[PDB]
């Protein structure tokens, strides 16, 4: 039976799936740890225990507990990001997309979700590998791990909640492709891990941590690095949320034990409700739980890690989208709304720098804003929109991933930088939002080539270049067709530092991206609030 598997944990049965006219095969919901649930809550998770019979994994498993946004009832363009199946903290499972016939030993892809750290789901309609598995013949895994507190709230130096526990279920599931993907056909020695944003980050945290660069061949970081302002916290900041968090339920705080056992008494919900009041300034782009530098799984800090080459040596293949702030600033910047060109006055600029670069002084403020005001026409609406759009992109997502691209070049083997700038002809969030965060995922997940989408027929060969490009990489460390006839990607070198742009256009090489704006953010920027 080829739905019929055998591995290590035990036998599992998956289904067959229709796909572009033809099928390949399916396994949902398989287990790789156990149920993080009652005295497991917030602790390290365990490997799933072998189990006799037959795993049914014809179906999605249950999403993790998350906050749910509800920002746009009904809305296509943010209930798509919104869990699909019932949440629950019994939620560690993988799927995998095998092409049919099984293959004997074929490269392999692991999926990442981002969400900030707080959100995700390894279930999403755009996420569906069937596409990409079919297309380029290539094992496609989606895993899942703990978002919001109950994967990363910390409190170091206790063992019941250490913090990064959600990093380490991603491991976790990493090892157990590394331990039984040869029997879906996949290559174990060949495996591709990659995500967007927070998934991207992550990525960029196992190739950092001693203890998960052993379990993947290469990686793909779309939008995402693990050095991003929002990605990770002290242990000292780590602790005061947690300590906060408790505080919002009313919890005995005289001890870690005290605090994590109320913590632990709490419905899923309840924690969640709370979730977003232990942020420590009124900001947008700033989640409460998130990856710690503890000195375990980040021996050291990031930069200095960076800095030493204290990281996994392969090639990596990353990029970003043209507004990847925009989101942010409808979420939560006055001025921006969804039904309106959100075209912003001065005064609501001047609020919404204010919440994009929340650690910084006034000096640091004029400074920011004296780097994205056209002084000739500063009341011009669109053009302050587009500003901030630009402001909070360039410091949350593009400057710290070119700072990642131009440390990691330095010891890597080898780099491919890409600026995704194509708006999907049917997306339904408004225009002045640009390139949205995220939007470039359903074109690395094939979606246009399904007819009933409405994409243009261009864009169905950009997702088809684009998949190719990732899995010619994850199956050989370079996107390029070896002696084709196509457009060639150029490595980014520390020299050159070139990159191409992604979109229905023929492929053009351009250089330094972004690199006015990011000796801003990178080089200027932290010596003036250093030396103020
Ligand atoms: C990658 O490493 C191999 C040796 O393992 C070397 O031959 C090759 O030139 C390197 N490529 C780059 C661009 O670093
Ligand atoms: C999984 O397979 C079983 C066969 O044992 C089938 O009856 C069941 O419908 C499947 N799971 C679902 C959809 O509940
Ligand atoms: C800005 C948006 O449309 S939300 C996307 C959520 N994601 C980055 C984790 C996929
Ligand atoms: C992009 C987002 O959903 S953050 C907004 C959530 N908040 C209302 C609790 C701050
Ligand atoms: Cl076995
Ligand atoms: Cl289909
Ligand atoms: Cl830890
Ligand atoms: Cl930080
Ligand atoms: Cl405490
Ligand atoms: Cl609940
Ligand atoms: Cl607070
Ligand atoms: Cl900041
Ligand atoms: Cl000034
Ligand atoms: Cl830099
Ligand atoms: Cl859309």
């Amino acid at each position: 039976s080829e739905l019929l598997v055998n591995t290590k944990s035990g036998k599992v049965m998956g289904t067959r799936v229709p796909v572009l006219s033809s099928h390949i095969s399916a396994f949902l919901g398989i287990p790789f740890a156990e149920p993080p649930v009652g005295n497991m809550r917030f602790r390290r998770p365990e490997p799933k225990k072998p189990w006799s019979g037959v795993w049914n994994a014809s179906t999605y498993p249950n999403n993790c507990q998350q906050y749910v946004d509800e920002q746009f009832p009904g809305f296509s363009g943010s209930e798509m990001w919104n869990p699909n199946r019932e949440m629950s903290e019994d939620c560690l499972y993988l799927n995998i997309w095998v092409p049919s016939p099984r293959p004997k030993s074929t490269t392999v892809m692991v999926w990442i979700y981002g969400g900030g750290f707080y959100s995700g789901s390894s279930t999403l309609d755009v996420y569906n590998g069937k596409y990409l598995a079919y297309t380029e013949e290539v094992v496609l895994v989606s895993l899942s791990y703990r978002v919001g507190a109950f994967g990363f709230l910390a409190l170091h130096g206790s063992q019941e909640a250490p913090g990064n526990v959600g990093l380490l279920d991603q491991r976790m599931a990493l090892q157990w492709v590394h331990d039984n993907i040869q029997f879906f056909g996949g290559d174990p020695k060949t495996v591709t891990i990659f995500g967007e944003s927070a998934g991207g980050a992550s990525v960029g945290m196992h190739i950092l941590s001693p203890g998960s660069r052993d379990l993947f061949r290469r990686a793909i970081l779309q939008s995402g690095s693990p050095n991003c302002p929002w990605a990770s916290v002290s242990v000292a900041e780590g602790r005061r949320r947690a300590v906060e968090l408790g505080r919002n339920l009313n919890c005995n705080l005289n001890s870690d034990e005290e605090l994590i056992h109320c913590l632990r008494e709490k419905k899923p919900q309840e924690l969640i409700d709370v979730e977003w009041n232990v942020l420590p300034f009124d900001s947008i782009f700033r989640f409460s739980f998130v990856p710690v530098i503890d000195g375990e799984f980040f021996p050291t800090s990031l930069e200095s890690m960076l800095n030493s080459g204290n990281f996994k040596k392969t090639q990596i293949l990353l990029g970003v989208n043209k507004d990847e702030g925009s989101f942010f600033l409808l979420y939560g910047a006055p001025g921006f709304s969804k039904d309106s060109e959100s075209k912003i006055s001065r005064e609501d600029f001047m609020s919404g720098v204010k919440l994009s670069v929340p650690h910084a002084n006034d000096l640091g403020l004029d400074a920011v804003t004296l780097q994205y005001t056209d002084w000739m026409d500063d009341n011009n609406g669109i053009k302050n929109r587009d500003g901030l759009d630009d402001i909070v992109g360039d410091h949350n997502v593009i400057c710290p991933l070119m700072h990642f691209v131009n440390k990691y070049t330095k010891f890597g083997n080898g780099t491919y930088l890409y600026f995704f700038n194509h708006r999907a002809s049917n997306l339904v969030w408004p225009e002045w939002m640009g390139v949205i965060h995220g939007y470039e995922i359903e074109f690395v997940f094939g979606l246009p080539l399904v007819k009933e989408l409405n994409y243009t027929a261009e864009e169905e060969a950009l997702s088809r270049r684009i998949m190719h490009y990732w899995a010619t990489f994850a199956k050989t460390g370079n996107p390029n067709e070896p002696h084709s006839q196509e457009s060639k990607w150029p490595l980014f070198t520390t020299k050159e530092q070139k990159f191409i742009d992604l979109n229905t256009e023929p492929m053009k090489v351009h250089q330094r991206l972004r690199v006015q704006m990011c000796v801003f953010w990178n080089q200027f920027l932290p010596k003036l609030l250093n030396a103020t």
